RNA sequence: UGUAAAAUC
């Protein structure tokens, strides 16, 4: 701090001074402007904040890239769009020219990002749109979506700006290496589902005209072949499960819900049962499946694989004691419970299944009474015997 | 008896 610099300080001290930017990056001389730019502003205050904070390139980067100071370049910005003078078009060509000049270095910066989500959500909307177009196409963009803040920029555009402007983003990541490496990613992940969910045709994208609707359409179409298409990679994987259990999970994207179950879930359910990751995946099948595909996937399970030789032990032996199968098991028996007793609908396609539920009961506690004694040594054992006791009454 | 995210004074 300067050494003329102590309490009862006018903003137009500092303004005057030409020492801001000393402030800026200050805690202290930023907390004091951060409460004077809040007050009743002149126009001259506005003009020389908006020349000292946002007017020039190297300042502006240098703030925004600060901790304390890329509060004030917010807080600026947001007086710039709120002042309709006449050099209102000149300053916000300004900020958009520097942004976008610097844009993945901004993107990458745990505080420039910040100021670059801001922008993104008040500019004016033509405006934001070029910072979108400044997004870079190549490894970079990956390097962003797998950052724990970069990633916030990519989802902040899916929120605010109109699918058009970032359909080269949904491209992008569906281009299969490039899937493979996000979806591999913690955050990465994160950067997939804000995109799939913006994309579906859920009460929330009501608003949109049908043309909008059709881009959408389109988008979410290129991005789904390519999910479905690794859809054994991204069920088994510690991040990506999550993604693959809410496309099943999710009505409005029913048919993609059916496209998983049958080219990846159907006659792999014993092994999937037996993943950490993919054991999830499975769970969500039986709990959102269509009748006819959920019949399929119970025959799956009590005649669809052979028992062993020697042993004469089956699917749901091998799945009631296994570490994981044994939550896929407690899901199907859930499930039975819940449809026999009313509290899942069974009639659907126009038909009443209850007769099918009924059946798999039946085998369900048929197996359960005949190894009571061996289930009831482990938790998942007593909880599965108390479901069906609660049952009977 | 079994997993992620929710990122700045």
């Amino acid at each position: 701090l300067p050494t003329w610099s102590r309490s009862r300080l006018s903003l137009s001290e500092v303004l005057d001074s030409g020492d801001l930017m000393k402030f800026a990056v200050d805690k202290t001389g930023c907390q004091f402007l951060e409460k004077a730019v809040k007050g009743s502003l002149t126009s001259y205050q506005k003009f020389q904040l908006f020349e000292q904070v946002i007017g020039r390139k190297d300042d502006f980067l240098k703030l925004s890239t600060n901790i304390f100071g890329n509060y004030l370049v917010q807080s600026v910005i947001g007086i710039s769009l709120a002042t309709n003078d006449d050099g209102y078009t000149k300053r916000q060509e300004k900020l958009k020219n520097f942004i976008s000049s610097q844009m993945t270095d901004m993107c990458l910066d745990k505080f420039a990002c910040r100021v670059i989500q801001s922008s993104l959500q008040n500019m004016d909307l033509s405006l934001a749109c070029k910072l979108v177009q400044a997004l870079p196409r190549d490894a970079r963009l990956i390097a962003i979506c797998v950052d724990q803040n970069a990633n916030h920029v990519i989802q902040k555009v899916v929120a605010v700006i109109p699918l058009k402007n970032w359909e080269f983003i949904v491209d992008f990541v569906a281009t299969p290496e490039h899937l493979r490496q996000i979806c591999s990613d913690k955050y990465g992940c994160r950067v997939v589902q804000t995109i799939i969910e913006k994309l579906t045709a859920d009460s929330m994208n009501v608003d949109l005209t049908s043309a909008a609707q059709n881009l959408r359409e389109r988008a979410l179409q290129r991005l789904m072949t390519s999910v479905t298409n690794r859809c054994q990679e991204l069920a088994t994987n510690e991040y990506a499960n999550y993604i693959i259990q809410h496309i099943v999970s999710n009505d409005d994207l029913a048919v993609y819900r059916e496209c998983i179950i049958e080219k990846c879930l159907m006659r792999n359910l014993l092994s999937l049962s037996q993943e950490k990751f993919a054991s999830h995946v499975v769970e969500k099948a039986f709990l959102h499946a269509p009748l006819e595909l959920l019949a399929e996937m119970m025959d799956e399970i009590f005649d669809g694989y052979i028992p062993h030789p020697d042993t004469g032990k089956d699917a749901l032996d091998i799945m009631m004691f296994h570490q994981f199968g044994n939550y896929v098991v407690q899901c199907m028996l859930t499930i039975c419970c819940d449809a026999v007793s009313g509290r899942r609908q069974t009639k659907e396609g126009g038909y009443d299944h209850a007769i099918s539920f009924q059946d798999w009961l039946k085998k369900l506690h048929s197996r359960v009474t005949k190894e009571r004694h061996r289930l009831s040594r482990f938790s998942s054992g007593k909880k599965m015997i108390e479901t069906l006791a609660n049952l009977r009454s």
